């Protein structure tokens, strides 16, 4: 079995090899990289998503959100408070401003302290989930504008012909802005690139031992867990990493920097924070790999959740029974 450490492997795709993204992403399973839920994938040296980010102040963020924390420095829940629009070059000044900026540290494993210390005494302002993209039309290599789509996968795997679009997100974010536990919807993979800025620290759990941190999420956050049997889904707990080693809970960690892909799989539970002002564009896909756990995916229906358009297609025709219930908690 190859890599049955589950460490996050890093890629350094030739051109030729980053031709292909499925043959590319299949190659990495072949060598273990799914065990550990997230890879790092560097392009080749000739790539560029595009060719300047002089141009991008003007984007509107429509809904920024500033992320209010409740609970203990390494065992936390946030809450998303919306904030008045603002364009890129209004939130990037935010960004820099005094009250929000990146303190001063030595590396990388200072900052992490710092953020694991302090995270909760203040509640920074993330621009999240803004559909669009950043990629040029004319890259061609690793343009997540231009996957396959999840609903095609579906098709050719399944033969069942569905509704539903995938489109990416833009990501803005700042010194402390952080994305709480979670797996993709359905399950899915993964992919997001960091365009520009300060780096993204990343936590993940093989997918192998996913349901050991579910296990202390519903010993930590025991009032959510009664409420909903897939409160992860919420996506608003933290647990901190000297949390998770007291548990005996299995993960790595990792830097992505600017110019860097980052892969996570089925079932690969993550979390993570912002160094500082940056932007990421991620989207869901799907292999042939996938449809297993998308089968089995838990689901919230207790209300919560609330999720795309697409993802109705996806619960109708993989879990049917599950089906009516699920879809009550989004009516
Ligand atoms: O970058 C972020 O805030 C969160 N991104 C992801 O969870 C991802 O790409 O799967
Ligand atoms: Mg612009
Ligand atoms: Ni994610
Ligand atoms: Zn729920």
């Amino acid at each position: 079995a190859q890599n049955p450490n589950c460490n996050i492997m890093i890629f350094h795709p030739t051109k030729e090899e980053f031709n292909d993204f499925d043959k590319y992403i299949a190659y990495m399973e072949s060598q273990g990289a799914h065990r550990a839920g997230l890879a790092k994938i560097i392009p080749p040296k000739e790539w560029k998503a595009r060719e300047t980010y002089d141009n991008i102040s003007e984007i509107l963020i429509a809904t920024p959100l500033q992320q209010v924390a409740s609970g203990r420095a390494g065992v936390f829940t946030q809450y998303h408070k919306k904030k008045k629009a603002m364009t890129v070059g209004e939130y990037r000044h935010l960004a820099n401003s005094k009250k929000y900026q990146t303190p001063p540290h030595q590396n990388f494993e200072d900052l992490e302290r710092k953020y694991w210390k302090n995270r909760i005494y203040n509640s920074p302002i993330y621009g999240a989930d803004i559909s669009g993209s950043l990629f040029d039309e004319n890259t061609k290599q690793w343009n997540l504008g231009h996957l396959g789509t999840i609903q095609d996968l579906l098709e050719k795997e399944c033969g069942v012909v569905i509704e539903g679009v995938n489109t990416p997100y833009l990501y803005f974010g700042m010194w402390k802005t952080t994305f709480a536990w979670h797996t993709e919807d359905m399950d899915l993979y993964s992919i997001n690139y960091l365009h520009l800025g300060e780096p993204k620290t990343w936590y993940v759990v093989p997918p192998e031992h996913g349901q050991r941190l579910e296990r202390l999420a519903r010993e930590l956050f025991p009032g959510s867990s009664r409420g909903c049997g897939a409160f992860l889904r919420h996506k608003v707990a933290l647990i901190s990493p000297t949390v998770l080693k007291e548990n005996g809970i299995p993960f790595n960690r990792i830097t992505q920097e600017a110019g860097e892909f980052m892969v996570t799989f089925p079932y690969g539970y993550h979390a993570g924070f912002n160094h500082g002002f940056n932007c990421a564009e991620a989207i869901n896909f799907a292999t042939p790999r996938w449809i297993d756990y998308g089968k089995m995916a838990s689901q919230c229906s207790c209300g919560e959740a609330r999720v795309t358009f697409s993802m109705d297609a996806f619960v109708r025709i993989l879990q049917p029974e599950r089906y009516d219930l699920w879809k009550r908690g989004q009516d």
